[PDB]
């Protein structure tokens, strides 16, 4: 739970 990726559009904290 840190923060998703705003490029690929998906998360980093899934």
């Amino acid at each position: 739970i840190i923060y998703c990726n705003r490029r690929t559009g998906k998360c980093q904290r899934m």
